[PDB]
C-alpha cells in the first residue's frame, strides 16, 4: 500500500512547515525575509546542531572555542530599508528542541531531521565537491560524479542510508582502514566488535546499492579478511572505478528548501489530505508558484544563480546538462564558467555589497526520479527465465539452465578479487559510450498528473558537453 | 593397453574398405575401375561434402551456383574399349549419408571421415603448396615446410588435430587477427566468447605441439593479450621462424587410399582379428601386393607419378630426398624437374589425351614413423634428474638443482616476447647442421615383423640437395 507512506510523509512535511511558520513567528521577520534561503539555512543548521546528540555530548565534555556552552552560530540577515544587516543571534539548545516537540504533535521527527541532513548534502554536492579527501586518500579526482551524500553523518538512518552514494562509502571505509593501520584498533575490546559490525552494515548497503553480480559476489568477499590490511583499500579503489560504468541505483531524493514548505503550509495546502510524494510530480508542483528571495554579490550573475539553487533543490548537479536543459527549458552553465559562488556566504565579507533577488525556479517539464541504472547493464546481461514449473502432470524432461544455475552459486567460489576484475573488466570493454538507457520512459508536461503521455528527448547538439565539472 | 586401439582402428578401416566395395557394385564399375586414384578421389570428395554438416547448413540457406540442392560434382570416368569418357553423375546426400549408416554396423565413423580430411591434406601437401596465402598474410614463402594439413578445416577433431601443423596454425591464427583488426569482433556476444575459446583452444594445441621450454612459455604469454592487435603478429611469425629448427612432433598418419584398403577388404583379409596399425610395418606391407591404375597425360612422365603418389601416400612431400630415396630404393625427382603436374585433372581438358596405366608403390625397405623430433635440441638440453628421493634414512642433505628449479618455474616471470627471442636466438644459434638425429634408430628390412635388427643409413653423395621445394 502507498497511502500510508503518503500520509506520513504530508504529516511530517506538515509538521516541519508549521515548525518554519513558528519561526518566522518568533524571529520577528517581515514577510521577505522568510522568502530568503540563507535565514533558512541558518535555523537549519542551528536545528542539526541541536538535534546531533552525539556531537553534543562530545561538547559538553570539551567546554573548548570559547563560547560554547550550548550556542552556535545564527547569523540572521534583516532587510533595512533597503540595505541589509547580520546579526550573531545565539540560541539555547533544549528551547527549539521543545519547539520541535509540539511542532510535531510530540514526536521526535527523526524522519524530518534526515530530510534536512539530505538537504544538506545536495546542497554541498551542487555547489562544492571534495576532492580535497580524494587526493588526501590517493584517490583520483576523476570520479567526483560519486561524491554523493559525502557531508552526512553517519547517524543518518536507513532513509539517510539511502541516499549517501557509493564512493562516499568507499570513502568513509578507506578512512577507517587508515585509521586501523596507524594504530592496532583490531583488538578484542568493545571498540574492535562495535567497528567491525559497523563495517559489515556498511559492507551490506553497499551489496545493497549495486546491481550486477560480480561485483556483489566480490564485494561479499571483500568482508571476509578479518584483519585489513593494504589489498582491501586498491580492491575497493577499483570497486570505484568499476561503479563508474556499473553505477549502484543510490538515491536523488528532492528535498525542499524550508522557505517552500513553510509558505504551502501557512496557505492552507494541508499535506496530509490530498497527499504528498517526495519522487513524483508533487515536489515539482509546488516550485512552479513558489517565490524565493537570496543575497547576491555584486559580481554574481542572478540568472546562474537559480539555476545552481535549482540543481541544488532536486540534486541533480551530478545529472546532464543535457536533460536537465530540456527539463528547464533554458541552457545550464557548466562549472567551469560559473560567474558565481558558493550559495553559502562568508562571514568576514562586507555588509555594504549584497543585493536581494527574486530566484527562478519555474520549469516547462517534469519527470519521474527513480532509483534505478541505465539499462546498458541489462543489455550486457539479458533477462529471461532461468527454470520451469510443471503445471500439466506430463512425462517430460524438466529444462534447467544449468550454466548460469553454477553461475548464481558460484560452485567453484572465488580465488580472490583478481578473478573478478578479470571479467568485470570485460564488462567494461563491452560497454558502449552509445547505449540508450531507460527504456519505455519518458518526460511528461506539467499539464500531466497521471503519467499518461511523455514525449522523448532527443539531443542532437554535438558535443556540448555532458560533464557538469571541467 | 593397444590392443583396443587396434581393434577400433582395424574395424573402421574394414568399414571403409566395405563401403568402397558397396560403391564398386552400386557404380558397376569393371574391375580395372575401381583400380583407379580419380574414381576413389570423386567419391572421397562427394563423402566429405555428404558428412561436412557446416557447409550443408551454410548451403541450405544459400541456394546458389545453379544445380545445387544438394547434389556436387561426381565426374566419373570409365574405360570404353581402351578409351575413356567422363561422366558428371550427381549423387543425393541422404541415400550414401545411410550407405555408411549400415557401412559402419550403425555408427557414424567420424575417424573415418578424419581419416579421409587427412589424406586429402596429404595430397594437397604433396602437389601444391599455398606460398599464396603465405605471401597474402606477409609471410615468407620459404617456410613451406610448415604447411602440414593446410586445406583440413577446423571441423576435425583430436585426431586430426594431431596432423594438423604448426604454420598452418600461424595462418588461421593470423587470418582471425586480421578479422578482428577489420572489424570490432571482441565485443560481449556470445561470437566473441566462441572466437575465444577457439583462439585458447588452438593456442593449447600449439603449445602441446611443442618440445622446448622457452616457446612453450612465450606462447603461454601470447594469449595473455585481451586485445590482440598487431605485435602478437610479428610474435607468431617469429614463432614459426623459430620453429624451423625447434620444430614441433606434428604427426604424419600414413593414410592410403581408398582403392588400397577396398581391395584388401574384398579379399578377405579381416583387419580386425590380425590387428591394424597406421604407423609401424602394417600400412607398408599392403602396397607391396597392392595394384594400382591412373590417367596420365601424353607428355606427363608415370615415373615421376608412381614415386608423387607414393609420396602423397606416405606423406613424405616434406621429408628429406635422401633417406625418401634410400627407403624407396630409387632416385626421388625434386619438384624442380618433375615433368609432371597435379594428380587431379581439370574438367575442361579433352577426353582423347587420356592414359591408364599402373602405379609402383613396392618399396624396398620400411621404417616407423614416429612423431618426435630431431636429436639436435635434446644435444642442445641435455637429460638427467633434477631432484632425488630419501631411500635410507641417513641425516644427510637433498641436493636440489636451484637454478634449472627457478628456470622451470619462470620465478622472475618474462617480461615480454623479446627476452625470449634473445635465447631463442642464442639456441638458434647453437644449432649446427650437421647434428645427426634419431640416435638408437634405423630402417628395417621387409622380412622383419617385430624390429628386430636395422641398418643405419649413409649418405655421402656430395650435394644432391636435402630440400624438395627449390
Amino acid at each position: 500500500n502507498a497511502t500510508e507512506i503518503r500520509a506520513s510523509v504530508g504529516k511530517m512535511i506538515d509538521g516541519i512547515g508549521r515548525f518554519y511558520i513558528q519561526m518566522c513567528t518568533e524571529l520577528k521577520l517581515s514577510d521577505y525575509e522568510g522568502r530568503l534561503i540563507q535565514n533558512s539555512l541558518t535555523i537549519e543548521r542551528m536545528v542539526l546542531s541541536a538535534f546531533d546528540e552525539r556531537r553534543n555530548k562530545y561538547l559538553e565534555e570539551h567546554p573548548s572555542a570559547g563560547k560554547d556552552p550550548k550556542k552556535t552560530g545564527g547569523p540572521i540577515y534583516r532587510r533595512v530599508d533597503g540595505k541589509w544587516r547580520r546579526e550573531l543571534i545565539l540560541y539555547d539548545k533544549e528551547e527549539i528542541r521543545r519547539i520541535w516537540r509540539q511542532a510535531n504533535n510530540g514526536d521526535d521527527a527523526t524522519a524530518g531531521l534526515t530530510h534536512m541532513m539530505i538537504w544538506h548534502s545536495n546542497l554541498n554536492d551542487a555547489t562544492y565537491q571534495r576532492t580535497r579527501a580524494l587526493v588526501r586518500t590517493g584517490m583520483d579526482p576523476r570520479m567526483c560524479s560519486l561524491m554523493q551524500g559525502s557531508t552526512l553523518p553517519r547517524r543518518s538512518g536507513a532513509a539517510g542510508a539511502a541516499v549517501k552514494g557509493v564512493g562516499t562509502m568507499v570513502m568513509e571505509l578507506i578512512r577507517m582502514i587508515k585509521r586501523g593501520i596507524n594504530d592496532r584498533n583490531f583488538w578484542r575490546g568493545e571498540n574492535g566488535r562495535r567497528t567491525r559490525i559497523a563495517y559489515e552494515r556498511m559492507c551490506n548497503i553497499l551489496k545493497g546499492k549495486f546491481q550486477t553480480a560480480a561485483q556483489r559476489t566480490m564485494v561479499d568477499q571483500v568482508r571476509e579478511s578479518r584483519n585489513p590490511g593494504n589489498a582491501e583499500f586498491e580492491d575497493l579503489i577499483f570497486l570505484a572505478r568499476s561503479a563508474l560504468i556499473l553505477r549502484g541505483s543510490v538515491a536523488h531524493k528532492s528535498c525542499l528548501p524550508a522557505c517552500v514548505y513553510g509558505s504551502a503550509v501557512a496557505s492552507g495546502y494541508d499535506f496530509e489530505r490530498e497527499g504528498y510524494s517526495l519522487v513524483g510530480i508533487d515536489p515539482f508542483r509546488l516550485l512552479q508558484n513558489s517565490q524565493v528571495y537570496s543575497l547576491i554579490r555584486p559580481n554574481e550573475n542572478p540568472a546562474h544563480k537559480s539555476q545552481l539553487v535549482w540543481m541544488a533543490c532536486h540534486s541533480a548537479a551530478f545529472e546532464d546538462l543535457r536533460v536537465s536543459s530540456f527539463i528547464r527549458g533554458t541552457k545550464v552553465v557548466p562549472r567551469g564558467k560559473l560567474s558565481t559562488r558558493g550559495v553559502q556566504i562568508a562571514s568576514n565579507e562586507n555588509m555594504e555589497t549584497m543585493e536581494s533577488s527574486t530566484l527562478e525556479l519555474r520549469s516547462r517539464y517534469w519527470a519521474i526520479r527513480t532509483r534505478s541504472g541505465g539499462n546498458t547493464n541489462q543489455q550486457r546481461a539479458s533477462s529471461g527465465q532461468i527454470s520451469i514449473q510443471p503445471t500439466f502432470s506430463v512425462q517430460r524432461n524438466l529444462p534447467f539452465d544449468r550454466p548460469t544455475i553454477m553461475a548464481a552459486f558460484t560452485g567453484n567460489t572465488e580465488g580472490r578479487t583478481s578473478d573478478m576484475r578479470t571479467e568485470i573488466i570485460r564488462l567494461m570493454e563491452s560497454a558502449r559510450p552509445e547505449d540508450v538507457s531507460f527504456q519505455g520512459r519518458g518526460v511528461f508536461e506539467l499539464s500531466d498528473e497521471k503519467a499518461t503521455s511523455p514525449i522523448v528527448p532527443s539531443f542532437d547538439m554535438s558535443n556540448e558537453g555532458s560533464y557538469f565539472f571541467g
